[PDB]
């Protein structure tokens, strides 16, 4: 297993990265320091995660310590939904750069295809609890992302939570300047994404799997919900390899030619999650894990099911 995958800009992206959603500001600095110590070279960030300054502190410290140089790191962030207007994109990117204390990003994603009303609130609601959309569209936001590459703020651009028709919309845009390098989507044994992965890989778009452990810490989660880490069937596959369930869940997407971004703030788990280059899941293991698919999403963006650009009505 080579540890990096080639993108359409000639850069190589580490297949294992550290996720940072729900990593509290008061713990994520240490998590990122430990991750860098440990061997992680890819960090998945976002403005909406409300912790980019603290991620940036950690990166700065490890650069100052001479542990890594900037060129060896692969830093990803994402344009939040309240900044889809073409006139807001550059400022949103530069705010992320300032918080991260960086002068470029390796990859910048449109976080979701849905634009939300601009303003201070990340999830702006009306008096009846509906997300308030903005009058923005995918193609105009993409053109504004392209400008960030031309100006040297970001090395590559991509998308996240786009269905195949929304990807197609960008690919088919007259006067396209950059193709999306990556589509970052939820993917794990309960949502295996066979059709969208086949689509993206066939189009030369690298897929990153988010919530690979099933996001047990997500804020809506209902107790009766399926639980990957607790799945006794996956526990048995792990036991046969002398690995943990989490390690099996991380290795799984790696063997599908995906990038994967497990999140932890716990030092032992950060280290555990990186120790996935010393074993292989068998053909049968892969087939068995794939067979657990239920089309079950932990990040369904239910507040936005009426949005014109809601991505999950389509089959894929
Ligand atoms: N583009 C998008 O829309 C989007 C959406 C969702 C996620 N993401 C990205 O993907 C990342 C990963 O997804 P996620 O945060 O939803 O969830 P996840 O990585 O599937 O699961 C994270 C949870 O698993 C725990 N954990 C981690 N390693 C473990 C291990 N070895 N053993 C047991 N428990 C373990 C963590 O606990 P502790 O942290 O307490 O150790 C945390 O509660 C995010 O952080 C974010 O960077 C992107
Ligand atoms: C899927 C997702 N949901 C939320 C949610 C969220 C999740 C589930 C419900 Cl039902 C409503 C909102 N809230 C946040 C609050 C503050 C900071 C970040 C979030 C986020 C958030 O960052 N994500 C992750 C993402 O979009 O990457």
């Amino acid at each position: 297993m080579a540890s990096r995958i080639l993108l359409n800009n000639g850069a190589k992206m580490p297949i294992l990265g550290l996720g940072t959603w729900k990593s509290p500001p008061g713990q994520v600095t240490e998590a990122v320091k430990v991750a860098i110590d440990v061997g992680y070279r890819h960090i998945d960030c976002a403005h909406v995660y409300q912790n980019e300054n603290e991620v940036g502190v950690a990166i700065q410290e490890k650069l100052r310590e001479q542990v890594v140089k900037r060129e060896e790191l692969f830093i990803v962030s994402k344009l939040w939904c309240t900044y889809h207007e073409k006139g807001l994109v550059k400022g949103a990117c530069q705010k992320t750069l300032s918080d991260l204390k960086l002068d470029y990003l390796d990859l910048y994603l449109i976080h979701w295809p849905t634009g939300f009303k601009p303003g201070k609130e990340f999830f702006p609601l009306d008096e009846s609890g509906n997300v308030v959309p903005s009058d923005t569209n995918i193609l105009d936001t993409w053109a504004a992302m392209e400008e960030l590459v031309d100006e040297g703020l970001v090395k590559a651009i991509g998308i996240s939570n786009f269905n195949h028709l929304q990807v197609e919309m960008i690919l088919n845009k007259p006067g396209l300047k950059y193709k999306p390098a990556v589509n970052q989507i939820e993917c794990h044994p309960y949502l295996t994404q066979e059709k969208l992965i086949q689509y993206c890989q066939s189009k030369g778009i690298v897929v990153t799997a988010y919530s690979p452990l099933g996001s047990p810490d997500r804020p809506w989660a209902k107790p009766e919900d399926p639980s990957l880490l607790e799945d006794p069937r996956i526990k048995a596959i792990a036991a046969k390899h002398n690995k943990t369930t989490a390690q099996v869940l991380i290795r799984f997407p790696m063997q599908r030619n995906l990038v994967v971004i497990p999140k932890s703030v716990t030092p032992e788990r950060i280290a555990e999650n990186f120790k996935v280059f010393d074993f292989e899941l068998s053909s049968q293991d892969m087939t068995t894990l794939l067979s657990y698919n239920r089309n079950w999403r932990v990040c369904a963006l239910l507040s936005c099911t009426s949005h014109k650009d809601y991505p999950f009505h389509e089959e894929f």
